[PDB]
């Protein structure tokens, strides 16, 4: 119901090229329930250096075009930011966003980003006084099947995110992502995870997987804990609040 990782503004990351598709990303996460989407477009030196001004304005754009969906759909502003040193001089005079102008700030590595780097950059952004979400944590390789360091970043401040499509069943054919599945499966199993997120770019190759993966989470993990990942905490996130 609240999808807090998104990549919906067109013409500014590896999103929406047009009006045209993110308006039809908007739609399909409309029909699998969503009701509010925060738009966390990349921040990424070297990668996704669209200008700031340029994503505020093609957002705004896209906030009037969800009128166009349905009047109960709510976009908030926020960024996928990924993690060099310059970000902490952005963070602390707030030249790039937080999610929904909260304390929270969704913030990602690489694959192979050693754990020290990834412990150190977050510790740096905790004494901004920002919390970070941390993004898909099932993308890295630190992390993997180490519960032990996922829960040394949670006792330090820091929230979990884990993409939808990787809380699916592997496939019995054409499955590309398996790893990062049976990843995100050990994560839920030792409840490590604060919030499953869309990170929806299109409707090819990317499509949100936010209906199906909390039927799952239903399924495997009860009720009450799909509430929990896909909508209480998010809501939390969303205003402010504290988890
Ligand atoms: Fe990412
Ligand atoms: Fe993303």
């Amino acid at each position: 119901m609240i999808d807090i990782h998104s990549h919906i503004v067109f013409d500014v990351d590896d999103g929406p090229k047009s009006r045209e598709e993110s308006k039809a990303l908007l739609a399909e996460s409309y029909r699998q329930g969503v009701r509010t989407i925060v738009s966390t477009s990349h921040r990424r030196k070297g990668m996704f250096e669209t200008p700031e001004e340029k994503i505020a304005e093609n957002f705004l754009q896209v906030r009037e075009i969800a009128k166009e969906v349905a009047s109960d759909l709510v976009i908030a502003y926020g960024a996928e930011i990924y993690y060099t040193p310059d970000v902490l001089d952005k963070l602390e005079k707030k030249r790039i966003p937080t999610l929904n102008d909260s304390r929270y700030a969704l913030i990602e590595f690489s694959m192979n980003t050693p754990y020290r780097d990834i412990h150190s950059a977050l510790s740096k952004i905790l004494m901004l006084g920002i919390t970070p979400v941390i993004a898909h944590i099932e993308r890295y390789d630190a992390l993997e099947n180490n519960e032990k360091r996922v829960r040394e970043l949670i006792d330090m401040g820091c929230y979990t995110q884990v993409n939808s499509s990787h809380v699916l069943k592997p496939k019995l054919f054409g499955e590309r992502y398996k790893f990062m599945k049976k990843r995100a499966q050990y994560f839920l199993e030792q409840d490590l995870v604060h919030v499953i997120a869309s990170d929806m770019h299109n409707l090819d190759g990317r499509p949100p997987h936010m209906a199906e993966a909390y039927d799952l989470v239903t399924q495997k993990y009860g009720e009450a804990k799909a509430q929990e990942l896909f909508i209480d905490n998010p809501r939390k996130i969303v205003m402010d609040q504290l988890i």
